[PDB]
């Protein structure tokens, strides 16, 4: 045997052939609304994302289709041709994601500590995802606070990427906006702020006062500028803190508390990291 | 529920595992021949049109496919990817119209009253089928006498439009060619004979002398020369002899005497609409 | 009836669903490698043949589909479309020839003559292949000794074309190509040794001593230099030589023995036959 695993199956049935469908809102993504829906089988519960077909989505679905065998990329399960309002669109059906939002939860967390190794067992996550990614030459481009989310309500669900309504072929710069997304993400991880206001990017004193150089230089690695400058996602993954994050240390950030407290400016904080995204892929 | 239809199911089995085919000649379209064929279970007559395949016949049975669903519009049943003298062709199987043509019909009425409020009625599904076309921006550029028929021999019988050989998609004028397509279909209607010749369009008398203001005005929106002047089909459907087309007079017309005397010239005037219409295609 | 033949039906499931897959090797063309593999129901040799997936294969896989009904072009029975290390990748699969090549099993004969009638059926063998490709406007474009296989150890096996890896639609010189590779193919098919040596292209004695001029003008008319003097496959085919291949004289060629004895400098040959048609297609 050789490990082949099966191509994109796109469908042409009726979805409700196949799935019973909901007007239960599940979220809405950059490309549009997700609905859930149940399969006609087995009852269990499905994400059912609606995109208008075109060129472009038929490209996206199937770097999706390929981002799907890793362990930490939201899986497609089917997808489907079908006409909606005399107009042709694409019915994509994903895993059910109700574990919510990666800092949501953070934030929801409240009393029990949120340490170090937690943020480094959380980023080597993240990294991993991207490692898949950019070794198959697939740039995600929008990776942020909206977009990784988890399997389950447990405190050891698994996470996962998503949205890959901006997703580009690398095949002859856009691997190097993932790159940053992880180093705002790993920011964010360890104090509960973001390095932007809108003179430096800050490492503010109480939070980052008993923060490693290790965490920080391998930070600044990631948010330079130019993105020639920034390490790459191998290079990242063979970090000690990535590589080695059972032997992290477990010490305690402020990162939940900080996140409570600026509770009221986050979605502000999400649609600027959306805005600056924007900005480096009309690149 | 909520209210999807099945997506183009474009096979790829011989036709002949599924239908059989016959020699008798159906018709001929702009693009090619139109054959009967059976379906091999349920022996119902069926039409068959081979397209050799090609990029524009990919996306003009996708517009006929989406055009489908409309009652006045000629349906396809399947379509499908085969092999013929070696070179690849797509034959789409569409519903038996053995009703024939929309003015061939109406010539062949002999004794009886052809009434304003069945040119209103008619009116009414043409502009019906067109509503559904530039609703979803499918334009259809060919609409003439050849291309609307009958889906059966019965006085009330339903009509509906054929031939998307020209069809365009408007998503960037083509929408206006159906409109002027329409009004040329009304004047004949309501007479007899084209507003052509090859100095005005005329109003002769005595066809005319009791054909209301109402309906000539209507026209004489529908024949402008510029295509930015012409009302829309929104705007055509609205107008009240259409809107109401039950509450229409039962006015008699001489448009049956008039296709019966000028039988001899009837080829011509349909092939010099369809040297029009070219003319306004290559445009 | 009307003799339809089924289109590509290009298929997306895990090809292991439907055979076994092996590591054994069977060849290399010039786009990748051929693998053994075996039906699951029927457990019949195959051939496979790894595509990474491209705008280019998929349009050479239909022209190799197209091609496949001829007796002398090698056959496709099924095509995937699948997933392998992440990359999607098309596998063609294609009967299998174990009869090895047209001249390796030529130089193999040994002890018993090789006719001037036995190179004319060959030649018309690979005549009857091209004249296929080209009255369906496919021209193949590497016809060499490399692509001529056979499908069976036995003297009588039946010849067929491979490698459609450069072949090209004729749809708007490509064709003649194939007609020069023809011609060098007949060369070597009546002597042993090629007509190029990297100073004309000679016919030496001994070996074309009682060679006739009706083959060495048919050569002539395939080997010019300018594509438009070349004869066309139309041509060739109606040659006294190649339609009554059955009349041809029994003459006894000196081809195997030339062959055995410039045996080291025959990779060689073969190779620079794949550099003069890859200065033709770089044209
Ligand atoms: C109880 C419960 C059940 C399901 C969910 C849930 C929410 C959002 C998504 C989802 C599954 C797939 C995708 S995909 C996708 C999503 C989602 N959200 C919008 C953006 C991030 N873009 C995307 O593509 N399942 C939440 N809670
Ligand atoms: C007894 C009997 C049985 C069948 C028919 C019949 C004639 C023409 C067509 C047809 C069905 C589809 C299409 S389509 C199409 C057609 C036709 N005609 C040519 C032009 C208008 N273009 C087209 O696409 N069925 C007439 N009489
Ligand atoms: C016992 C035994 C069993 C099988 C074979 C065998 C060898 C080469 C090929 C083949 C089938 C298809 C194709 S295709 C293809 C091939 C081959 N060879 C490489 C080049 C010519 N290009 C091609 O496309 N079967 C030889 N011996
Ligand atoms: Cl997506
Ligand atoms: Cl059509
Ligand atoms: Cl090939």
């Amino acid at each position: 045997q050789f490990h082949v695993k099966s191509g994109l199956q796109i469908k042409k049935n009726a979805i409700i052939d196949d799935y019973k469908v909901t007007s239960q809102v599940l979220g809405l993504g950059i490309n549009g609304k997700v609905l859930q829906i149940f399969n006609k089988r087995t009852q269990e519960k499905f994400a059912l994302k609606m995109l208008q077909d075109c060129p472009k989505a038929r490209r996206e679905v199937e770097l999706h289709w390929r981002a799907s065998q890793c362990p930490h990329i939201v899986r497609i399960v089917d997808v489907y041709e079908n006409l909606y309002a005399g107009r042709k669109c694409l019915l994509i059906v994903m895993e059910c994601l109700d574990g919510g939002e990666l800092f949501s939860r953070i934030q929801d967390r409240g009393d029990q500590a949120f340490t170090e190794r937690e943020a480094s067992e959380i980023m080597k996550s993240i990294g991993e995802a991207i490692q898949y990614l950019h070794s198959i030459n697939i740039a995600h481009r929008d990776v942020k606070p909206e977009n990784l989310l988890y399997t389950s309500k447990r405190p050891n669900a698994i996470l996962k990427l998503t949205d890959f309504g901006f997703a580009k072929e690398t095949t002859s710069y856009d691997k190097s906006c993932d790159m940053w997304s992880l180093g705002v993400i790993m920011y964010i991880l360890l104090c509960g702020y973001p390095p932007f206001y809108s003179g430096q990017y800050e490492f503010p004193n109480p939070e980052w006062s008993e923060v490693s150089e290790e965490v920080k230089m391998l930070i600044r690695n990631l948010l330079k500028t130019e993105p020639t400058q920034r390490m790459t996602i191998t290079e990242f993954m063979n970090h000690p803190w990535i590589m080695q994050s059972t032997k992290v240390p477990q010490t305690p950030l402020h990162t939940s508390r900080v996140l409570k407290e600026d509770k009221e400016r986050w979605e502000d904080v999400k649609e600027e990291m959306t805005s600056a995204l924007a900005t480096m892929r009309v690149d």
